[PDB]
């Protein structure tokens, strides 16, 4: 891309960690460009913020919709837009951007239900715009190395997939951890098994801190693939000690891989009958595609930020192909896209019906 | 001190082609808390002879079978006090039976059997004849899972929520069950140590069998349970877990702390309380409660394996005998070993989750009858 | 700093090194990157300058002749950060403060003492500040070390036991000591101010013997005054590891360690007491380990936000340089750091070259 | 098989208020290698009869002291064929030397004594009287040790470059050294088995008493070491690390790839190809080298511990003896095990660096005679 993606934010004002990673990753090799953005209900402090960090004083909107339309006027208008608002704003701020003709970034939920997610999707195509979904863990260049591995047949017929994310935190929209956190580990299955398809699932969600009542702080959700693999989902906000906890185990006849956010740059190799190994990023051995997105040599310790920034370097491929009309260009591009979004939303929908109703069986 | 006199000893199995007989010999004869007098090592007479006597077992003491040895040795004013059956899974349930009605304490290698009804035939013939029956839980003759037993207890965690367990190792990767028997309930066992006041309402079973061949034994299962009162409880039990060498694990979670233990690393205990460091407790340190350090063969930092638990857990059945003998009900009670109600359990756990897999994984009542409809 | 500094860049053109330079100077717009003489070749320098939006008026062909040409502009650059071969450090450095600019060097300020020392004396001549690279001061954890240390929660220090092995090339005055070796050095520094070394020894190899005279490979022994003792191996043959600088600190209660391939946790371990595991970002570390945070704790930040902080520190030194005033309160690897790291090996060298003898510090 | 009747041993320390007597005991007795039938367990004559009883030992054979016992075992038939001494350091040296004399094979608790002069005495005692002196380096009976051992002469690390040791605990922040011989010499024996030809040439010390009161004996010291070919040796012990456990720790750099071993994780071995993916390996794998699963007790997975390495050492010891009585020569240098050079070297290495680090920190050679001017 020979010139940055003219961009906008809607939320992550004053205080937001949400709104400086996206930031920090857009802005990133000036891949993107903060050019305007409605950053806060509060209109003055709105553009207090938006002036701090060099925002002409008059791309400061007060809200989304004026921003929109405002933009929409100007030869040098925002091209794409990261939505780091509330969830509940999520489905009607991108419906608004896409009809506006602008390429979305939405923070993790796309919306709360099935029929809104395939609402937006028809829209993303009838305006041809992507809509990027925030599964920022997915940017770790080795989730790029599993997936390599698991195509080249390293772990033999996969067999189980064991995800969690469960952190305990609050040990003291339709669903809480199921979205806020089941959700990451589940898109990192997706890039590492892409051909693996959901068949039926059953979920059990608790809410220990009673108080958060229907919405649950825990979940088991138990998965049938199609093929015979199995898959097992442990979602938390209550487990007590636990910095974070996302990790993901794929079990193979032949051997499994396993993968920890909080070590993100190590990837554990287990073949059966042969001494574990440790595969750490930037190394010569790793696949190639697994390597392109080092920003420094291996044991120099990398983190979230880089991911997020290897991140929404896709989501700019993905809008550049999308506009040259580069069909070649866009296929070669793996992003958390609108499918992504939908399919996030779909998996909390049948798992909160599955717990709604005592654990039973549901057809994805 | 407390076992003056060796306890006259027997097993049934365990000879020259046993895999399992080493750690039960080692770990009986440990401290000389029991004495190997007699056996019926062998289903080959010269074998078992042979075996017996490289043992220094009487020759005329080493019996052809089990009935011949519980029949004869109750004859004689020597005679054994106690047997440790090493056999096949399927002979548990008889040899168990005939050794009670015998008048014999047992010490039978899991499973205790393979039916609720068995099994609670065993506990009634137990109480009869007044002889106990250990069952090999010997993970649970680690130190540390009394550490956790006391923390807990203590309510270091606050209260209990979630209670995960595993034992999924890979080594398989190329009765009623499989798994769920074979791994599943040591770390179920573990659990029942360090929470004995949590009570199973319901759970629900997931199995399969990866090398298709083994069907409809499992190689594989998921059991999801529902602790009365609330807490939550998940057991992994797998013989294809690809690359684990033993990944026996459980963790349990309260409200203000979890604490984590795994059998590959049995001198260690993570404790993490939220909204703190986490911490490593070690086997042997000062700052352990007196029944965590009172089994200690060596000093912490000096690293302790699995024949010292199982020593720790022969040492227990020996006092649970001797308690026993003595008419001795209190003195009983303070014996915290896995006895004739844990390997009930043990075996109702297998058969609930069995029924619940094969059921495709519906709710079952963890006690009581369960029914398609009614 | 309300404006960001006017910044500029000699060498790191075409370098993972320049990448993280940039990437920290420029992060929450701290600096700005206006001018750079980024290539020995013009039409790769100005490619390079030019794809990152510097006027190709501002892409100079030299360091000197960018220093002459910004010194007659408004806009000119303020600060200059030098990623050139360590053999030039010396004098683009001398060359930067004559200039009246505020430098930041990469790694290694010089070679020798003497040249230290004068670029000491000119830094204090056209007061302006020599920040230098040793960025693993930039982690938050190191903070809640020095602040534990402080308060004496490991008791009398002991000893100070540091390394920084790693295994890249198992197939100046020295390599690896200057390389690697002055990194935990300096962490020691931020962790233990108040330490100070009576005198050393050192042993070197060469186990490539091309090499020689230069060491891939040396321990050194310190007795620091008061009756502790550290040691430090530095290599770059230690074959299988990714990296491996760590630090430990021991003292008479308890011990202390770090180690930079995982950066976001700090062992705790008080003797008789169970080991605890510090985390970065958690509301139990001291005020001063917690300012830097920029994402939740449990999220792994890395060396390029341990960077960015350092670069921070180095804006608000020079800030508070320039209105003259508030330089008390910012603590960064500045002249005295770069000049205790040239000494250092120094005096490794000269025990080195004589058979390991003691020899005195200063 | 190979020790058809258990040898006649015995103890001379290790009683009840011993805290090394049982691991000696337990290890010893395993698999019935040895029979403890005699002992010189206490000074005071009524507790070690007492205490020798309670194992088993004839009252007349718990002698008063070890004087006796050797001299009256000596007129008996049946009397002792070894010796393991526990009692304190000092007394090494005159026990060993009368149990030799006196035609015993000797199993010495470390250090074997405090000076080069005396260690070679009974080096050569030891040829004279032909009877083994073995040393409790018991951490060598760990199995991967065997493996690194194996891995080192297949070249698997290429050319070796660095032999990075230690053994610092930190329980003391609260003969001529304290820690170079107490802690110091455990994994440089380790080093002797996995490095058999490397040769120390000259070696420097410094020793410090963090805690005063202990002076001149160290309870810190460094050791640093050159190796004939060139290759470097680096040794921390310590009594002081405060919150280690016991942190002995063993890596061997070579020009391809490094190995590390630590005592607290006995099981494992850390295998790092320089650009490659690094490596664990586990006790009881298919890949381990026959000589490194030979002792192994039980299936890899379960944790082993140190009883077991001392169990393996004791029976190296046993077949040393044997190969020992039978005057094979030939068979005695396939037993891998600490015996009396191993002794030797383990005193002659504290003896060099207590003499550098009296000296400042000296370059001393290892073998031959320092001078200050010459
Ligand atoms: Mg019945
Ligand atoms: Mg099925
Ligand atoms: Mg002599
Ligand atoms: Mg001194």
């Amino acid at each position: 891309i020979p010139q940055p993606i003219r961009w906008a934010m809607v939320g992550g004002g004053s205080q937001s960690q949400i709104g400086y990673i996206h930031r920090c990753a857009a802005l990133r090799d000036n891949t993107f460009v903060l050019v305007a953005g409605a950053f806060d209900i509060d209109p003055i402090r709105g553009s207090a913020f938006g002036e701090q960090l060099g925002v002409d004083s008059e791309r400061c909107y007060a809200d989304y919709l004026s921003m929109f339309e405002q933009e929409a006027r100007r030869a040098d208008g925002i091209q794409a837009v990261s939505i780091a608002t509330p969830n509940g704003t999520h489905y009607s701020i991108t419906k608004a951007a896409l009809e506006a003709g602008l390429h979305v970034v939405c923070e993790k939920p796309l919306c709360f239900t099935v029929e809104q997610a395939e609402n937006l999707r028809e829209l993303s195509h009838k305006h041809n715009r992507i809509v990027g979904v925030t599964y920022g863990y997915a940017g770790h260049q080795l989730i790029e190395q599993a997936r390599e591995m698991i195509a080249a047949g390293e772990l033999g017929d996969v067999r189980m997939v064991h995800m969690q994310f469960a952190h305990g935190f609050h040990s003291a929209g339709p669903s809480y951890v199921l979205g806020d956190v089941g959700t990451h580990p589940l898109y990192l299955s997706e890039v590492m098994l892409p051909d693996l398809k959901i068949k039926r699932l059953m979920c059990s969600r608790q809410s220990f801190v009673a108080s958060r009542a229907p919405l649950e702080d825990n979940a088991y959700t138990l998965m049938e693939y199609e093929g015979g693999a199995m898959g097992m989902v442990w979602s938390s906000a209550v487990n007590a000690g636990s910095m974070h906890g996302q990790k993901i185990r794929v079990i193979g006849s032949r051997a499994s891989l396993e993968w920890w956010d909080e070590r993100p740059n190590q990837l554990s190799f287990e073949v059966q009958g042969q001494p574990a190994q440790i595969l750490e990023r930037g190394m010569g051995y790793l696949h190639p595609n697994a390597l392109i997105d080092d920003r420094i040599g291996g044991g120099h310790p990398e983190g979230l930020f880089e991911a997020w920034a290897n991140l929404y370097y896709r989501f700019a491929l993905a809008m550049d192909a999308t506009d040259r009309s580069d069909t070649q260009a866009l296929s070669a591009v793996r992003y958390p896209g609108i499918d992504a979004g939908v399919e996030g939303v779909r998996w909390v929908e049948r798992c909160v019906l599955s717990a709604d109703n005592d654990s039973i069986w549901v057809a994805y």
